[PDB]
């Protein structure tokens, strides 16, 4: 049903209110970036992280959720983390931004799996004519 460790992030969840505290996204970054332990956990502290800043915005956030991108260990045979990954990412942006095409351009740059699919999505959500 819930996992102790599932339970024990809702509540702070609900404290995550705060989070919008240099202390708190210099804490989820580095647990966001998953240097080791599985990423599935990481998923989650990201996604109350966002609760949070969906109404801020920061470039910080998404060096973690980066980092993690190019990380993605086999692991990424799954289906479903990612898709929440890429959804974050464009939310980050929703208002559209130059800095949506750098950052993509840099995913073009380093040869990547099938992940072009989500180079377009997020390539399509943005300046409302693409050059």
């Amino acid at each position: 049903d819930t996992k102790i460790s599932s339970a024990a992030i809702l509540g702070l969840g609900i404290a995550f209110a705060g989070s919008k505290n240099d202390e708190v996204l210099g804490l989820l970054l580095p647990i966001a970036a998953s240097t080791d332990l599985p990423i599935e956990t990481a998923a989650m502290a990201s996604l109350a992280l966002a609760h949070v800043f969906v109404g801020t915005c920061n470039g910080d956030i998404t060096t973690s959720i980066m980092d993690n991108f190019l990380e993605r260990t086999a692991i990424e045979l799954k289906t479903d983390w990612v898709r929440f990954l890429a959804l974050a990412l464009g939310i980050l942006y929703m208002g559209q931004g130059e800095q949506v095409d750098d950052v993509l351009e840099t995913i073009s740059a380093i040869e990547h799996p099938m992940t072009s699919a989500i180079e377009v999505l997020v390539g399509s959500c943005a300046y409302t004519g693409t050059g």
